């Protein structure tokens, strides 16, 4: 849909971090809005910035869930080859 | 896992 925002691609590494720093977005509807990403990092490599807003992973649409739900499907994705990541860039 | 710091979030 228009307005959905950008459709990002970050390989997992197992055991490994990605290099993402996020914290739930409280002000603007929810989501996870990203604070920091590691340079050279996966998440890097896939495009993700400072000030991205989160919207879904893997499918999973993230606004609506409760913090601890958000937190489950984390780690849910995690046990998979790749994460698809669905962003708003800031 | 549980990277996860007064709701603040590492991956």
């Amino acid at each position: 849909a228009m307005g959905d925002g950008e459709m990002l691609l970050i390989i997992n590494e197992y055991g490994s971090p990605l290099g993402l720093t996020a914290l739930p977005d409280k002000e603007h509807g929810g989501g996870l809005l990203v604070q920091h990403v590691e340079p050279g990092s996966r998440a890097e490599r896939g495009r993700l910035r400072r000030d991205d807003r989160i919207l879904e992973i893997n499918g999973i649409k993230l606004i609506g869930l409760t913090e601890s739900q958000v937190q489950e499907q984390l780690r849910r994705a995690l046990e998979s080859s790749e994460l698809r990541v669905r962003v708003l860039r800031g």
